[PDB]
């Protein structure tokens, strides 16, 4: 099992969702960006695992579930089996990570990508260890009802470049945004 990572797109006021969808209109190249980063594995003959909360899962369009070419794991204490289309079900972040260390997944999983929502991100970001955050900064305020947790810059270093990630400002549908990579190790 290799790297543990978070990926998120967030607005200036730290919003990541509204009524079970994104706070901004669909940004095609940003979704493609998300798809490329979570799918691509450096170790041949392996796949990345994506871990999400239940409400994240149901937010993804049915036709795109499971996220293709990745192992899909959903977090829930209420569910008793994985949702239709999901691959795995765990009851805690600890459990999900324990699981990747079982003999089955052990040698099938490269990168693990936490893709949301707020409470999964919170726990991961505040747990000791080597962790990257891939952060798309939507450069506007947008009305939101769910929020990215605080990034402690004493611990998370913004990297000045990262291979496969554009540094310059992007824009689609008149919304400007940029990509960022943070790393801590503690
Ligand atoms: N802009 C972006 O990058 C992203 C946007 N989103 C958006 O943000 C929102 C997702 O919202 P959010 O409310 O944070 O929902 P989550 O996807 O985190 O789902 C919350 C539920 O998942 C389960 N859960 C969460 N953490 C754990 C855990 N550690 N262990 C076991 N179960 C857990 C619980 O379900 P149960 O009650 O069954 O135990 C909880 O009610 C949506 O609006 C979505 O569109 C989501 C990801 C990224
Ligand atoms: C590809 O089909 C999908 C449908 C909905 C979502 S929700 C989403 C998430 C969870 C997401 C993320 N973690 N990081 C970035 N940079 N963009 C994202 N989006 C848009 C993600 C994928």
């Amino acid at each position: 099992v290799g790297s543990l990572n978070c990926i998120v797109a967030v607005s200036q006021n730290m919003g990541i969702g509204k009524n079970g969808d994104l706070p901004w209109p669909p940004l095609r190249n940003e979704f493609r960006y998300f798809q490329r980063m979570t799918t691509t594995s450096s170790v041949e003959g392996k796949q990345n695992l994506v871990i999400m909360g239940k409400k994240t899962w149901f937010s993804i369009p049915e036709k795109n579930r499971p996220l293709k070419g990745r192992i899909n794991l959903v977090l829930s204490r209420e569910l008793k089996e994985p949702p239709q289309g999901a691959h795995f079900l765990s009851r805690s972040l600890d459990d999900a990570l324990k699981l990747t260390e079982q003999p089955e997944l052990a040698n099938k999983v490269d990168m693990v990508w936490i893709v949301g929502g707020s409470s999964v991100y919170k726990e991961a970001m505040n747990h000791p260890g080597h962790l990257k955050l891939f952060v798309t900064r939507i450069m506007q305020d947008f009305e939101s009802d769910t929020f990215f947790p605080e990034i402690d810059l004493e611990k998370y270093k913004l990297l000045p470049e990262y291979p496969g990630v554009l540094s310059d400002v992007q824009e689609e549908k008149g919304i400007k945004y940029k990509f960022e990579v943070y790393e801590k190790n503690d």
